[PDB]
């Protein structure tokens, strides 16, 4: 009998330095940080020589250190921390697939990615779907994969011209034949599934696109899952597959044993634990630390700028309004102009609170990381209910909205038949009423599953003009944070 340790991290998402989270500890005590999950993971690997880490795609996005630099500072940081292989997530697709393949070309340790291709061609993406890490004697065979129906619905459609996800089953049973004489484990990285919430609380996520994925597959050991931000507290047993995942943002690390006995896919379970990392019990590992400040050193000339002030802490929601999304329409509403009657932006595109105090534009663009540009355009009351339903749905989050548009819909009727009421000023939205909207490029395009704003007319985008822009000038032009945007539930689930 052989200890064979994995360890694991999935949706870290540029959370490199410890941080606070509204729902642990009332925000009050830092979590995370990645300087800390190295000094975790090299006491591991220190304690067995049999100990493999591997993460689940989404490290990059989140914290303006990523978005600032298109993920080259993630590559370098990840670059001092034991990584043993990784995937590639939707995210790491935010600045474009040209980009990805820059940045991730610069990476020490493996990444595996074997079901991205080019459209209307075999040839792969990446170069490597699969790879075989051998320690002590054992061999790991380790595959990568993206869910088709995540990589349509979260990939932003201007960042993936000419690139697909292919069938994940069947790609999945593939490697694994492949894999089953040469091996003895084979493990899954698979980001896959429905995308997490943003929230500061809301909206219910589960796993099982994950458990649907090892039902459908024959001689799985270990699928990590990445994409739904969804903690396995406990292994989740499929046959003799095991689910396991991390809650996200470096909030817990999953370290599994196993007790092998050279008898390859057989093993037992020795122990399971999903820690939580509080910085108050971790030494950071100096030289990531080192990393990590020498990019913050760089980048601090323009996030450190005032841009604003709250007295409070602002707020996201998944399932209703929240300050965040009050402001972040009022912002796009006010760039576009006062032709346009509303503006709609989703809430799975709000990644962080802005704390209470001054507002810099480090913590804005934290909050509002994407290259999401302004987009105009005309569409019906019909075609807005439909938008509306599809946000009631709660695939996606519901889309928040600009001051004068209110929604209420109740989430225990079925899908398509949740909006009770919509109304704009007041009247009722009207089916063959043509509206001027506002909204940003990864909605125009119909993301999040959004169909309806692709059937958008009189359609104007504005070039390298985002978000985090917007808000910035929303504040900049003499606007600043209103009651009605800190308490307004403009959006509202009457359950
Ligand atoms: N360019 C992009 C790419 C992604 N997203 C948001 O990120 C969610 C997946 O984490 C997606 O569900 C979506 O809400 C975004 O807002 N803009
Ligand atoms: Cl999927
Ligand atoms: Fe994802
Ligand atoms: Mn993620």
């Amino acid at each position: 009998a052989k200890d064979v340790t994995i360890i694991y991290t999935n949706d870290l998402h540029a959370h490199v330095e410890p941080y606070k989270v509204p729902w642990i500890a009332d925000g009050k005590r830092d979590i995370g940080g990645w300087a800390n999950i190295t000094t975790l993971v090299k006491q591991e690997k220190a304690k067995n020589k049999a100990t493999w880490f591997f993460d689940a795609g989404d490290y990059f996005t989140g914290p303006y250190i990523s978005s600032l630099t298109k993920g080259k500072a993630i590559i370098d940081i990840m670059n001092t921390m034991p990584f043993d292989a990784v995937t590639i997530g939707n995210h790491e697709f935010d600045h474009g697939w040209d980009n990805t393949l820059l940045q991730l070309s610069q990476a020490k340790f493996p990444i595996v990615q074997g079901n991205i291709f080019y459209q209307n061609s075999s040839k792969s993406f990446w170069d490597k779907p699969y790879t075989i890490i051998e320690k002590d004697g054992v061999k790991i065979g380790v595959i990568g994969l993206h869910g088709v129906f995540a990589f349509n619905d979260t990939v932003s459609a201007a960042t993936r011209v000419g690139i697909e996800a292919r069938d994940e089953i069947k790609w999945l049973q593939r490697y694994i034949d492949e894999l089953k004489g040469k091996v003895d484990l084979t493990v899954a990285l698979i980001h896959e599934g429905v995308p997490a919430r943003q929230s500061s609380m809301d909206v219910r996520r589960a796993l099982d696109k994950d458990i649907q994925t090892a039902s459908q597959v024959k001689g799985l050991d270990i699928l990590i899952t990445g994409h739904a931000h969804v903690g396995t507290p406990e292994p989740i047993k499929v046959g003799n597959t095991l689910i396991l995942s991390t809650d996200s943002g470096g909030i817990d690390v999953g370290k599994l044993v196993l007790d092998y006995k050279e008898k390859p896919h057989n093993f037992t379970v020795k122990n399971f634990e999903l820690k939580t990392i509080y910085a108050d019990e971790w030494k950071p590992d100096q030289q990531t630390k080192q990393v990590i400040d020498g990019w913050n050193k760089k980048l601090d000339e323009v996030v450190q700028q005032t841009v604003a002030q709250s007295p409070v802490e602002l707020k996201r929601a998944y399932g209703e309004s929240a300050s965040l999304g009050n402001l972040a329409a009022d912002a796009l509403l006010a760039a576009a102009g006062k032709n346009t009657q509303l503006a709609l932006t989703n809430s799975g595109g709000i990644r962080n609170e802005i704390p209470a105090g001054a507002i810099t534009m480090g913590g804005v663009i934290s909050t509002f990381p994407f290259p999401n540009e302004l987009v105009t355009m005309e569409l019906t009351g019909k075609q807005l209910r439909s938008l509306m339903e599809h946000g009631a749905s709660l695939s996606n989050g519901v889309l928040q909205v600009s001051k004068g548009l209110e929604m209420k819909y109740d989430s225990s009727k079925p899908v398509g038949q949740r909006v009770i009421t919509l109304t704009l000023n007041g009247k009722p939205i009207e089916d063959a009423t043509v509206y001027h909207i506002a909204t940003q490029s990864f909605l125009a395009d119909g993301g999040d599953g959004f169909t309806a704003f692709t059937e958008g007319k009189a359609r104007n985008i504005t070039g390298g003009y985002y978000v985090y822009h917007a808000v910035v000038d929303y504040f900049k032009a003499g606007n600043t944070i209103t009651d009605e945007q800190l308490n307004g539930m403009r959006v509202k689930d009457i359950k």
